[PDB]
């Protein structure tokens, strides 16, 4: 069996492929800090090869309060994604929330989006599905592996067959994720062989950011969805768990020497 | 401790009053068949004493497939809880999706719907804070019962404080539901003591609805959630696990005969 | 269909009949104590009317210190069931854990128990087999209820057929245990029918106790299996969750008033 | 921080040193077969590089069938162990149930393990201290990893300070097991920095047992536990899930491929 690829331009995200790194922030706090932040990803990702595209939020549909920082707004946010293609010739994987955003983002970027809590949102696929980009989707911490042949299913009909999913662990009691990497094989089986990425930061709600990526990577993936700030320990509030930034290509090194080592090995069958 | 009432009109809702039941069906396949179904309630209601709320949904944002059937429409829905209001003087509840759908379908009935998967999408919540209407917060299967007051809270700030949380089971592994009877108490404490209701149809994804709704409301609720389709049998689909009809009535003697039995407990401490 | 009959002596156990309470103390500390804890169940079980089955372990093979108290050993333990059988004519359960005290045990007492975490080890179960007295399976943390009719049918095996099967919860992530109520009725189904008791105080590893013994007994179960201490705030280790003995009474009020009301209900059936 | 070590003779099992196999068989059937399957094993591990230690039960003290082949029973099971150390200078790793098999196994092998279901029976443990050999603890499926400790911590008691720990998964709804990966340094750390091993085969209950066994791997242990049969298919009944003795080389190398190149990567901190 070959893999299926979800090309993102001159990028080719693929299961036997290497893997391809969706790094970048969480939520649009500032440009001067996309970019601090972003301007280290691109050195790191050209200096040690591995295919890159940033990731921020430009928007937060889910918080623990309405007074707080929404986003970025999905006009005053899609302005810099634009500065930052331009400075950097590197894509720009944005979430989206509500149908209206699809087409938008669509232009402005490269990969979009589809919101864990949303994959199971027909209004917003069969939407997101029109503009016809590369579509992310994040698994529900709620749902089974093998259920999601069917958001794939269903973004084939919204005309959209460029697809990749994306794994952030599943419940384990209350307040609680743990990642089966088992699950990453089960999806690939029931979405045509799609691109299977890992989004390892929230996966973990750490130390373990390393020890927990290198398991996943250690089984092949299209690639990793992690996030990273320059100073986590005073930013750390709450969703994500991001990376020490410095840490950043000290990290990445961890990664290739599995991505690769373990890309290139003679399919083994355990089975019979 | 006395608990909180949410009010529906001529209906007060509370954890230490007896349980009112927000009986219904899933879908609004047809009137022909909302009113049969409807029918049935308002006359063993009535006839065993026990407060009611027709619910039915008149759209569903999720399914498997988009050449399906959407839903009776934010209009021609809203039409059908109007020839259903008068004909039966029963309040209407249904859930919502989009922000625009809040203020309407709040003029059109009695309590309101927030689903779910979306029970964390702060620009819904901030819209459906605005109508000011009675919600009903489905706790979602990935959200341990504590943090329930969170969302609870950013309603208030949406100027709205008549809020009910409703119970649907917790995640238990891939693909399945099992219902945490010790997480009711744990919801009634951090909301305020806010109404809890116990959705027990989607809770089971059988012979076992019965079963399953004697040991919540051996517990103490402000009421049941439940759903239940005439021949179940031939529409046995999937998303909730509907009532067969003409049980209605026998299972409701089961409830009674408990919502009250304990509802009338001189209130016990096991805890010193 | 009807169920099965464990009868211990002059009491008839079983899932149609009225519960029977297997109260007790969890280790047997002193005599002094077992008496003046034991003194109370009988007196409230006689005067509100359920049967009994006093409970009291004369061993702890587990623990997290071996320099710790073992407990009243297999032989100086038996002997205080002795002066504790004649002083209230009330039968004895406590657990086994070497296949060689099986059969004294069985002399001395009424009904014996299997602890959870060995219900999978032959060489015991072929030995509490012998005896042929009465059993108590606990239901293992790590176990699913549809598997519980092997270990009922490699106990008929043995040559006994005289089991009852205990619920104490499962295993909800890492540390905590949920009761999945519908649980209950899958194990009567695949053990013959046989008696299914609900293990409370340790299914809660609180001011639980009742909520949470209220909902299982609305459920309908051949009886319940508490543990309670008159000091719990002092003696309070860790093992099980003893019940304020105090509050033995006003608390089995709550169950009769349940045990009854549901276990007199026309049969339903809300699968048709 | 550095790891501590529990060596087994000429072999020194440690958490940064390279990892230990301790591959083997499920039941000892025969020693025809015992053999046969040991055979491949030492070729591969000295042709590849890899640390090994035999391992098979004599016995099984759990099963759902007692009229069933217990095992080679405690005597002519070592006897087994004794033609086979001499053929092959390769140590024999079996777990004891009872605390008299304790001492004898203890002469006849080199490390002995402690059966999950049972790593909480004092009796048991204190006992399987005094011969003071190598112990290997299976983490119970039921037990957070955090709680590893206290095992540990007990056989130091018993005077026994040379123990390794195992882990195979942990329960995951009702029928299932998942390995929590970030759950292998919260044990090293609870447990004096011991070692650490992944029991691949049952953590399946398949062609998983690489990529499952890659992942664990691509984190860093003391090594693998796993287990294979010549010919899976006609004797897959239930337990373990053995590996297809062919494989056994070809599998060993995706392991060392990674063993090392993460065995040896200069230590990182994502925390700071
Ligand atoms: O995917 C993300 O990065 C985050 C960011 F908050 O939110 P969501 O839970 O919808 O994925
Ligand atoms: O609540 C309901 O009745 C159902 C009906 F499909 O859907 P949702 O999962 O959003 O609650
Ligand atoms: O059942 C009990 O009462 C207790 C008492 F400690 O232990 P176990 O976990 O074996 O049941
Ligand atoms: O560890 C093993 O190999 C197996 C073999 F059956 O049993 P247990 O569950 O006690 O570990």
């Amino acid at each position: 069996m070959k893999q299926k690829v979800v090309s993102i331009g001159d990028i080719n995200v693929a299961n036997d492929l290497p893997f391809v790194l969706f790094g970048g922030m969480n939520v649009l706090e500032s440009r001067d800090l996309a970019m601090r932040i972003c301007e280290h990803y691109v050195t790191v990702t050209q200096k040690l090869g591995i295919p890159y595209v940033f990731k921020a939020s430009f928007d937060k549909a889910n918080r623990s309060s309405i007074h707080s920082y929404r986003g970025p707004g999905l006009e005053e946010g899609m302005k810099i994604f634009q500065e930052l293609k331009q400075t950097f010739g590197v894509k720009i994987i944005t979430d989206v929330h509500e149908p209206s955003q699809a087409q938008p983002v669509a232009d402005v970027v490269d990969v979009i989006q589809l919101p864990a809590f949303l994959a199971r949102q027909t209004d917003l696929v069969e939407a997101m599905a029109k503009t016809g980009a590369v579509i992310n989707v994040k698994k529900p911490q709620f749902v089974s592996p093998g259920q999601m042949g069917n958001i794939v299913d269903k973004f084939k009909e919204g005309g959209n067959e460029k697809v990749i999913l994306c794994d952030r662990g599943a419940n384990f009691g209350y307040d609680n994720l743990v990642v089966d990497m088992l699950g990453f094989s089960i999806m690939k089986k029931v979405s045509g062989n799609s691109p299977v990425i890992f989004d390892v930061t929230h996966a973990l709600q750490r130390a373990q950011v390393a020890e927990l990526a290198r398991a996943g990577m250690a089984v092949g993936l299209a690639g990793l969805f992690i996030e990273a700030h320059p100073d986590p320990e005073h930013a750390k509030c709450d969703g994500p768990s991001a990376l020490p930034l410095a840490k950043l290509e000290p990290f990445l090194k961890q990664m290739k020497a599995i991505d690769d080592l373990v890309k290139g090995f003679e399919e083994l069958d355990t089975s019979k």
